[PDB]
């Protein structure tokens, strides 16, 4: 009995990388995640929820990281989460372990469209269900979670370290907004972390609308 989940760590970031997690136990490993109270790793210190992240790897039986490049400046903010489906099912069809039952975090969407049209991606034969805030639901989702969550941190960890504070990564966080003002300000352009195409976003440069 191969149980799966699958979760991705943010939406629509502006810098860093969009990470999805699948991850794959069997039925019987099921218990020790709940026994390493994997819904109750959000409280978690950073520090202390890469303790977890190992201990997660040691009762997987399998398990998939995906790390995509992030989203246009304002690239279509409009339910961006459009490419939820197309990503997911990325990720789960690189799994070596193929799951009996795949457990899902929707994007506040038609639960049931959602497993449905996702099943529908899959290469493969296997039952689908998904909700909203999966993690606090099903342990195998919470797991998968906090590997995305995790590897997210740590490439933005990394970022900080070459361009100082940049905030989370994503247009709604001020210190991010900031940050890629003052970066074009002194640099007239944006950072090589950062992508622009289409859209049209609030982000001002003593003068012009640099950000859109």
């Amino acid at each position: 009995m191969k149980i799966a989940g699958i979760d991705e760590a943010g939406r629509g970031p502006v810098i860093g990388p969009m990470v999805i997690a699948a991850v794959v136990v069997d039925e019987n490993s099921l218990p020790k995640l709940e026994e390493l109270k994997v819904r109750d790793s959000k409280k978690l210190t950073p520090k202390r929820r890469e303790k977890l992240f190992n201990e997660i790897l040691g009762v997987l039986d399998d398990y998939v990281i995906l790390e995509l490049p992030p989203d246009v400046i304002g690239s279509r903010e409009g339910t961006l989460n459009e490419f939820e489906v197309e990503n997911f099912a990325k990720a789960l069809n690189s799994l070596k372990v193929k799951p009996d039952v795949i457990y899902a975090d929707a994007a506040d969407v038609d639960e049931e469209r959602f497993a449905r049209e996702l099943g529908e991606r899959l290469n493969f034969e296997a039952e689908v269900v998904a909700k909203h805030k999966a993690d606090d639901i099903f342990p195998v989702v919470s797991a998968a979670s906090i590997l995305a969550k995790v590897t997210r941190d740590r490439a933005v960890e990394k970022l900080k370290e070459e361009y100082g504070e940049i905030g989370s990564g994503y247009p709604s966080d001020p210190r991010t907004r900031a940050f890629l003002e003052n970066y074009y300000r002194e640099h007239g352009e944006f950072p090589p972390i950062v992508r622009k195409g289409a859209g049209a976003i609030i982000g001002l440069a003593v003068g012009g609308v640099v950000i859109a």
